[PDB]
């Protein structure tokens, strides 16, 4: 899984 | 599973 | 599956 | 499944 936040 | 914000 | 917002 | 959001 991945979360990306800008 | 990913989460994206910009 | 993915979340995106942009 | 896919969620997007401009």
């Amino acid at each position: 899984s991945s979360t990306n936040v800008g």
